[PDB]
């Protein structure tokens, strides 16, 4: 019914070593079993090229926290907030702006899992952006 990520700043850009928290907010309209509500935060730098006929892919791994949130199985009910807080730190180092540079592009987020037994995971994204403190 309604599932976002939210961070702590909405408006904030984050640097090195720089912890992002925030909350995940869920409504229900009917009563929900749900398994578990679950997060997964990486920080990925792509570059793709062409080489004659080839496409190539090349790619680094700034970041990748896992998280299950709390508040072991539970009922969502209407009416009501069920709020999970998570938080991390981005590493110290480069965070991948200027990977080679331009060209290089850099792609942090945030997804938020809901698992129900029986049920396809449902998904949300939020992107958050992060500056270099290099
Ligand atoms: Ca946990």
């Amino acid at each position: 019914k309604s599932f976002e990520v939210v961070f702590n700043d909405p408006e904030k850009v984050y640097g090195s070593g720089e912890r992002v928290a925030g909350r995940v907010i869920v409504e229900v309209s009917e009563v929900t079993r749900v398994k578990a509500v679950r997060i997964l935060a990486s920080g990925v730098a792509k570059v793709l090229w062409m080489q004659g006929s080839q496409q190539c892919k090349q790619t680094s791994e700034y970041l990748r926290y896992e998280d299950t949130l709390l508040l072991e199985m539970v009922i969502m009910r209407p009416g009501n907030k069920y709020e999970y807080k998570f938080g991390f730190e981005l590493p110290q180092g480069p965070l991948g702006t200027s990977f080679k540079g331009k060209y290089g592009s850099v792609d942090y987020w945030v997804k938020a899992f809901l698992d129900r037994p029986s049920q396809p995971t449902q998904e949300t994204k939020k992107n958050f952006e992060v500056v270099d403190l290099v």
